[PDB]
């Protein structure tokens, strides 16, 4: 029953998910001047060449592109991570207008959208067991700004008409998530949480410094999706982002000088 509206949005989540007021919540504002370069971070490795995308699903909050995670086909390692983290899905958060939409902010700047590539630590065997661990997940976050079109996003854009409403899915095989990355893998990292209920504090966040550029037309198509199911009153799927949460006793580390 949670959502993003006045009556079920982020200010209400704590009543059913009390960890919403926890010590390690996400997203956060990334104060770039306070974030410190960390020489102990190892090189980050995004290894997506063998990824197997399967399906795209409108879940009533966002849309998820799902992957086969039954083997180490698309993994994230290095950087702040101990071991191997396997890609399970990606999704986005976006705004009703280009001036808002991201979850993380950079010196208070909100981007038009934010991509989350979600991975689980293979030492825990399955995603469900990983979300019972303080180092169970790694989410690679990538900001979207509006400018030139992102070619590797267009296949996603053009399938959205077929998953307009909650509960709809479509085949989405042979999609290469490498087409959603920027050139640089410079990043900030900190320990946090899922940004939607159940808000579990399991995530090592890795937020890339370089945004990707997408066209106005691409993001406008995100905004034509619906939160509601077929046959129900239409509510545009926009502003599906949680605002920045208190940093508490955390430090954000930078991979770059
Ligand atoms: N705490 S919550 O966001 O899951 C929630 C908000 C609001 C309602 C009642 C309105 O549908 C129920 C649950
Ligand atoms: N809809 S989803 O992205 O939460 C999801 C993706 C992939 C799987 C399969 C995991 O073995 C399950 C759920
Ligand atoms: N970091 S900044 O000063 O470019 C900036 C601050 C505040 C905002 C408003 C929210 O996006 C945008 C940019
Ligand atoms: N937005 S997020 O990447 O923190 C996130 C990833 C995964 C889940 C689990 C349900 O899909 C919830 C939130
Ligand atoms: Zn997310």
């Amino acid at each position: 029953h949670w959502g993003y509206g006045k009556h079920n949005g982020p200010e209400h989540w704590h009543k059913d998910f009390p960890i919403a007021k926890g010590e390690r919540q996400s997203p956060v504002d990334i104060d770039t001047h306070t974030a410190k370069y960390d020489p102990s971070l190892k090189p980050l490795s995004v290894s997506y060449d063998q990824a197997t995308s399967l399906r795209i699903l409108n879940n009533g909050h966002a849309f998820n592109v799902e992957f086969d995670d039954s083997q180490d086909k698309a993994v994230l390692k290095g950087g702040p991570l101990d071991g191997t983290y396997r890609l399970i899905q990606f999704h986005f958060h976006w705004g009703s207008l280009d001036g808002q939409g991201s979850e993380h902010t950079v010196d208070k700047k909100k981007y038009a959208a934010e991509l989350h590539l979600v991975h689980w630590n293979t030492k825990y065997g399955d995603f469900g067991k990983a979300v019972q661990q303080p180092d169970g997940l790694a989410v690679l976050g990538i900001f979207l700004k509006v400018g030139s079109a992102k070619p590797g996003l267009q296949k996603v854009v053009d399938v959205l008409d077929s998953i307009k409403t909650k509960g709809k899915s479509a085949d989405f095989t042979n999609f290469d998530p490498r087409g959603l990355l920027p050139e640089s893998l410079d990043y900030w990292t900190y320990p946090g949480s899922l940004t939607t209920p159940p808000l579990l504090e399991c995530v090592t966040w890795i937020v890339l410094k370089e945004p990707i550029s997408v066209s106005s037309e691409q993001v406008l198509k995100f905004r034509k999706l619906n939160f509601n199911g077929e046959g129900e009153p239409e509510e545009l799927m926009v502003d599906n982002w949680r605002p920045a949460q208190p940093l508490k006793n955390r430090q954000i580390k930078a991979s770059f000088k």
